[PDB]
């Protein structure tokens, strides 16, 4: 069937003007100019006339937008302590994921060193001794090591059938995440990352630890924007 390009409507043009698409790995799939120019494929198309839909199969593969300097610029890098407020907003519909998909990262703050933040859908996970299922989680790094003390993981919300709003705010070395209008991470310390000048937003679908290499993660965005005030 005919695949409609995300750029065929106005809703996502502001973010497409500030993003490249990485697919099926971190390799460039489409520059900002190509995205604005109607790039489209099964991995990245306008679903039901209104959703920017990302699809990807395979371990650690992705179909993800990566924040760029606007108007055809190169990769952006900012700092948690640069004094600017860095904000990403979205409205996301996470459908029920097919068998074999276990975790899908849908928004991030990443840098040249490590991910400061991942917001992910996760099928099943115990957090602080409590089992949660089919939910949206934040994983914040407060270190570069691999032991659990390097992470703060939070149950943000159970997955809903309908769209769920997100706002990620970074200001003065602190992180706030608001989900459906309510703060769920309230001023998390990011000062471990002071001086890291290579941070940037991402959003889309990044497939983490699937149990089938052919199972396709699928995530729909009704809205996505990133801004610096
Ligand atoms: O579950 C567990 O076992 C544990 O997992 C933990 O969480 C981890 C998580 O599961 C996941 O593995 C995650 O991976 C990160 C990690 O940093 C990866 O290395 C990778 O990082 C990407 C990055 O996102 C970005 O795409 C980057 O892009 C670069 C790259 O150079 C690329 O080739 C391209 O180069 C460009 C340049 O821009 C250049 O300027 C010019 O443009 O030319 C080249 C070009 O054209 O090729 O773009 C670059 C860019 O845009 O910056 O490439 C990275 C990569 O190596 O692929 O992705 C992951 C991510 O996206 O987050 O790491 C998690 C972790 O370690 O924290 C925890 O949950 C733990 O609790 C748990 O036990
Ligand atoms: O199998 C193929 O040939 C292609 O399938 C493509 O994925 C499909 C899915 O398999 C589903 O059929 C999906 O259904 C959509 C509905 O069309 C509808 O948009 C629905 O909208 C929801 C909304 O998301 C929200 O939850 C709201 O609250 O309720 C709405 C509602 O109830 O209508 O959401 C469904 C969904 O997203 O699951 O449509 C997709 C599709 O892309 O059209 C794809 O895998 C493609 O590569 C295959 O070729």
């Amino acid at each position: 069937e005919f695949l409609t390009a995300v750029s065929s409507i106005d809703t996502f043009l502001p973010v497409l003007n500030e993003a490249k698409l990485q697919w099926p790995t971190s390799a460039l799939a489409a520059s900002s100019e190509e995205l604005l120019g109607g790039y489209v494929g099964s991995q990245f198309y306008l679903q039901d006339g209104k959703y920017m839909q990302f699809q990807i199969a395979g371990s650690s593969n992705r179909c993800e937008l990566r924040q760029m300097i606007p108007d055809g610029g190169s990769e952006i890098g900012w700092a948690v302590d640069d004094g600017t407020t860095h904000t990403a907003t979205s409205s996301i519909v996470v459908p029920e994921q097919v068998d074999g998909v276990e975790e899908v990262t849908i928004m991030q703050i990443n840098s040249g060193e490590a991910p400061q933040l991942r917001i992910s859908w996760i099928r099943s996970k115990s957090l602080d001794g409590v089992a949660y299922e089919d939910f949206i989680m934040s994983t914040v790094r407060i270190g570069t090591g691999d032991s659990s003390d390097n992470f703060v993981k939070t149950h943000l919300a159970d997955r809903t059938a309908g769209a769920m709003s997100f706002q990620i705010d970074v200001k003065d070395s602190k992180l706030t995440i608001t989900v459906n209008g309510n703060v769920v991470v309230n001023g998390q310390d990011l000062s471990f990352w002071d001086g890291t000048d290579s941070c940037y937003f991402k959003a889309g679908a990044y497939n983490n630890n699937p149990t089938s290499e052919s199972a396709t993660a699928r995530i729909k965005f009704a809205a996505l924007a990133w801004v610096d005030h």
